[PDB]
């Protein structure tokens, strides 16, 4: 049973266990009952190379499990940083919701994983709310995390269409002279965004 191997191999990092069963005609693309595929296992465990090989294979980058997890899911939910980078560099949706309607965003900012916040950024992630109507500077509030609000703030106010370039640079100062304020002047942001709209 070819695919139990390669499930098998994923999830335990056999790298060259898994170029042998891809070499006798393995699906790369094997899925249990539940939904969970090798790059499923691979992006979870933390194993970039055999992330990389069965990407290389025609391995789903968007597969989604019976909780609607893609890989990509996995990979920031467990603070993979490169995984991260390469699932997007080979088209994995940034903006992919699991059955809280929860996106890679929001399960590494539950985390404070910084960088991988970076990254979904940097790939056009979206501010989007979850079942419980919370976005990732939302959890970043929750959680005493200065940084990840400072940072969450910087983009929601980078992306107000009302507010002009003298504002927008004030409260960017402003987010770089007391992060602690973050979630002010984030709102002082907003209502200004919405008296000038």
């Amino acid at each position: 049973d070819l695919g139990r191997k390669l499930l098998e191999a994923a999830r335990a990092g056999q790298d060259d266990e898994v170029r042998i069963l891809m070499a006798n005609g393995a699906d790369v693309n094997a899925a249990d009952n539940t939904g969970t595929t090798p790059l499923h296992l691979a992006a979870y465990s933390g194993h970039l190379e055999i992330v990389e090989v069965l990407l290389k294979h025609g391995a789903d980058v968007d597969a989604s499990d019976v909780f609607g997890y893609t890989p990509l899911h996995l990979a920031a939910y467990w603070g993979h940083l490169e995984i991260v980078e390469v699932l997007l560099k080979n088209g994995a949706d940034v903006n992919a919701m699991d059955s809280d309607g929860m996106t890679p965003l929001h399960l590494a900012a539950k985390w404070g994983y910084l960088e991988i916040v970076e990254v979904l950024l940097k790939h056009g992630a979206v501010n989007a709310q979850d079942k419980f109507g919370k976005t990732a500077f939302d959890i970043s509030i929750d959680n005493g995390n200065e940084d990840l609000a400072q940072i969450l703030a910087f983009y929601e106010i980078l992306h107000l269409p009302n507010l002009n370039e003298e504002q927008r640079n004030a409260f960017i100062q402003s987010l770089k002279d007391d992060p602690s304020q973050s979630a002010n002047l984030l709102a002082e942001a907003k209502k200004l965004n919405d008296a000038q709209a």
